[PDB]
């Protein structure tokens, strides 16, 4: 049976950091649900791309649990994720059940807001490091993708393919990741 | 005054190849119109991401001309672009006025269908090379981004940042491209 991913899409999300993981995970045969934080309605991303989610978050939660919960970046998307009680509970439950949490760019700052994964080695976008490191609850990394157990983090739009393929490897293994990678024409 | 880009979005487009150029061009201060081939309605991309276009193609044509016309890839998106009389006329007019045409992955095969840019050096996705080369109307390149005058081509999802930054350089210059590139965390 296939693995399943929940991608939580909020206003102001970085659209590249949303679409690249969704697309790459679907290429890997992962069943992905793009869930709208606010509801079922289209979401205006950071650079004004408008994406229609598959479901509301409320409804997508009904259908969990998921093998990975993915939080895109973008500041403002991350801020919306960080303010959400629904996201708090999803992340807490995912941590409790020992499931993977993957987030990119400013997205890891939602982990901070919701007290998830403290003590982990993490990376973020360079511009999000100070926010992530407030209180010293994580150890910082400049690796393009960082994984400390069940906390997978990455840095920015330009690390999104690497991030997505790291999720694929974690869920479906190295061989599947390599097979998905080749047709992408990555360097 | 700002440069302007038309991105033509058809069913089956590769969503990464759509969003990465839109986002990067907007970061460069280019005024981008995401125009739906079929109309105003949301578009189901190749990996099922649903994107709401800014306008129909019909309406976007009213507001041209544009400094660049961008065609995403995806086979099936490219096939829809290749079958469209509206796209034929937009590309012919853009070629006549000596404006840039930029396309990626299978997207260059729409140039073939509409008899655009014959004699140019081009690249495509490897899987689209045979279709592009039918009749020997172009000279093939394995460069990740190829530019022969006003015909700019590129290979796949994993060359989309390079492709987008090549458009930015062509329209807004090298310095702007470098400034846009740095926050992306590209390798």
């Amino acid at each position: 049976a296939s693995k399943r991913a929940l991608v939580i899409l909020a206003k102001g999300a970085e659209e590249m950091e949303t679409v690249i993981p969704v697309d790459v995970m679907r290429r890997a045969g992962i069943k992905v649900t793009v869930a709208g934080l606010a509801g079922k309605d289209p979401v205006q991303c950071s650079r004004d791309v408008v994406i229609c989610p598959d479901a509301s978050l409320e409804d997508a939660k009904k259908e969990g649990p998921y093998d990975v919960v993915v939080l895109p970046g973008g500041n403002l998307g991350a801020q919306n994720l960080s303010e959400s009680a629904a996201v708090k509970e999803i992340l807490k439950e995912q941590e409790n059940r020992k499931g993977l949490i993957a987030t990119i760019c400013a997205g890891p700052t939602a982990l901070l807001a919701h007290e998830i994964g403290f003590g982990s080695k993490v990376t973020t976008h360079p511009l999000a490091k100070d926010k992530m490191m407030n209180g010293g609850h994580y150890t910082y990394s400049e690796n393009r993708v960082e994984k400390d157990g069940l906390i997978l983090t990455s840095r920015g739009p330009g690390t999104s393919f690497e991030f997505a393929l790291a999720i694929v490897e974690a869920l479906n293994g190295k061989e599947v990741a390599a097979q998905v990678k080749a047709p992408l024409v990555l360097k």
